């Protein structure tokens, strides 16, 4: 199942649900619409309904009773297969067996609502391609839908838009004969597998949905009071494809590599994971840190989760390995009176090995967002193998939520940006918070972003739904909840105008 979450229910509805459609072990996942990041994962249990709080507040999932998680899907797929391992307060086993499926076409990317057939036409003829397609409501026939799709080859005659009037007819939906489906999902699924054929012959392959969150860069401003109301579901439309993203972690699973990680659940993809060498010949398992590469698709970057007391020396070998100049870390060490990371650099001025790395402290410099600390780092015995690494250590993020204004972050960012720029051959970009998804998950599309900008000018396209998309391929759940959503347009909006206004 794709569809267990429920974006639009009330607990009341989600119970009745429950009773009436599902059975003991049946389960689905809503959000709250009145609280910042509170999720709800609402299962059966003895003829009655259980509701379970998960809270995110930037950094995980954190479900109640049970374990910290990157993504929901991640969430159950892990307790779909972990039965005994999601416990009520009193201990009793709670089974997630059967996902309850949501017939609300709103978190998928090709439903478009509202939308006359001449605009559908319109959006189709300047954005589409072969087999692009969407959905939207009847204007005509009230409570049905309309699915349009362009075909053609790559305006004089050689593609066209065709239109496929949907019934709906007692809560199951039809193209006028054959099957009646049970939601708009499940009839688009069909049909892209098994497409529609004119008398004529032309196959409405349905390929790719219509486009509708990439936009011109000096538009953003506009893009930003029409999501202002917007933004809520935009990033329901981006948390729906999430389910995609099950990709293998079964490095980070292993037994040897379990206390490597800061939580259990929250682990890197194997595909994209930092695999260190020249390890320790008497440690059985030396090639594992909960790290991956991200590489935009002019700089790439490790994102990873802030050390415990036992990486500290594998950070290291990561930072020396990957040739990494510039670290960027987005948390304090202690927040809530919790580590979230282990002090990894000496003192200033201080020298201290980290097993077969040393680095000195040369220099910390204060701003007011901001410590940056000049760090030297080389291989004992090996003096030539020093390089500097300027570690950037943003203080101010707030314990919860983000910051009001995105100066401070698009002012260090720059900074940051420079001296990588500066340094010949430098590798990827390391980025760290707490788990290393939430906060360095923002940090990385913010500057992913910028940098399209720095590069194009302000007239150049960009789609953050879908360079989140592309980050999250490749570490699991970067950019945690829709507050940094939110501000990731913030800064980039920010962005934008301090380059207009530098013309000015
Ligand atoms: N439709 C989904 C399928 C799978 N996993 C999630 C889904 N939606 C999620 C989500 O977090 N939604 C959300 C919306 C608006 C604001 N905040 C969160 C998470």
């Amino acid at each position: 199942s794709r569809r267990w979450f429920h974006p639009n229910i009330t607990g009341v509805e989600a119970e009745n649900l429950l009773l009436t459609r599902g059975v003991d072990g049946s389960f689905l996942a809503r959000p709250s619409k009145s609280n910042p990041g509170d999720f709800t994962l609402s299962v059966r249990r003895n003829g009655a309904v259980t509701h379970i709080k998960i809270q995110n507040t930037g950094d995980y999932y954190d479900l109640y009773g049970g374990e910290k998680f990157a993504t929901l899907a991640e969430l159950v797929q892990y307790y779909m297969e972990h039965h005994g391992q999601l416990k009520e307060k009193n201990g009793d086993v709670i089974e997630l067996k059967y996902p309850l499926n949501c017939a609300d076409p709103t978190s998928e990317r090709w439903f478009h609502g509202h939308l006359s057939g001449k605009e559908a036409e319109k959006l189709l003829t300047e954005k589409g391609k072969h087999g692009s397609f969407l959905v939207r409501e009847s204007q005509s026939h009230p409570g049905d839908f309309v699915l349009s799709v362009r075909t053609g080859d790559d305006n004089d005659g050689k593609s066209k838009v065709t239109h496929v009037m949907i019934r709906c007819q007692e809560l199951k939906y039809d193209v006028g004969g054959g099957e009646r489906f049970d939601s708009l999902t499940d009839l688009v699924e069909h049909y892209k597998k098994n497409p529609m054929v004119e008398t004529l012959g032309t196959v409405l392959q349905l390929k790719q949905p219509l486009n509708t969150t990439r936009i011109n860069a000096a538009e953003i401003e506009s893009r930003v009071r029409e999501l202002s109301k917007g933004f809520w579901e935009e990033f329901e439309t981006l948390q729906q494809q999430e389910c995609k993203l099950l990709y293998s972690r079964k490095e980070g699973q292993r037994q040897e590599n379990k206390n490597k990680n800061r939580y259990k659940n929250i682990l890197p993809f194997d595909h994209t994971r930092v695999v260190l060498h020249d390890g320790d010949p008497n440690e059985p398992v030396s090639d594992y840190i909960n790290a991956n590469i991200i590489m935009p698709e002019k700089k790439s970057y490790i994102a990873t989760q802030g050390c415990l007391q036992n990486t500290v020396n594998d950070f290291w070998r990561m930072v020396f390995q990957e040739n990494s100049r510039v670290i960027v870390m987005t948390t304090k060490e202690v927040e809530r009176g919790k580590s979230k990371c282990v002090k990894y650099w000496p003192d200033e001025y201080a020298l201290k090995e980290y097993g077969v790395m040393r680095v000195r402290n040369v220099k910390e410099s204060a701003a007011h967002d901001y410590t940056l600390r000049e760090l030297k780092l080389s291989k004992v015995g090996q003096g030539n193998t020093e390089r500097t690494v300027w570690q950037y250590h943003f203080r101010t993020w707030p314990d919860h939520g983000v910051p009001s204004d995105p100066g401070g972050v698009l002012d260090f960012l720059e900074e940051v940006h420079h001296k990588q720029e500066s340094i010949m051959d430098a590798g990827p970009v390391v980025v760290h918070c707490s788990a290393g998804i939430g906060r360095t998950g923002t940090f990385i599309v913010i500057d992913i972003l910028i940098d399209i900008i720095r590069e194009k000018g302000v007239d150049c396209d960009i789609d953050v739904p879908k360079t989140i998309q592309m980050v999250r391929s490749q570490r699991s759940g970067m950019v945690q909840t829709e507050a940094q959503y939110r501000f990731i347009y913030m800064a980039v909006q920010h962005y934008i105008e301090t380059l207009q206004r530098r013309l000015e």
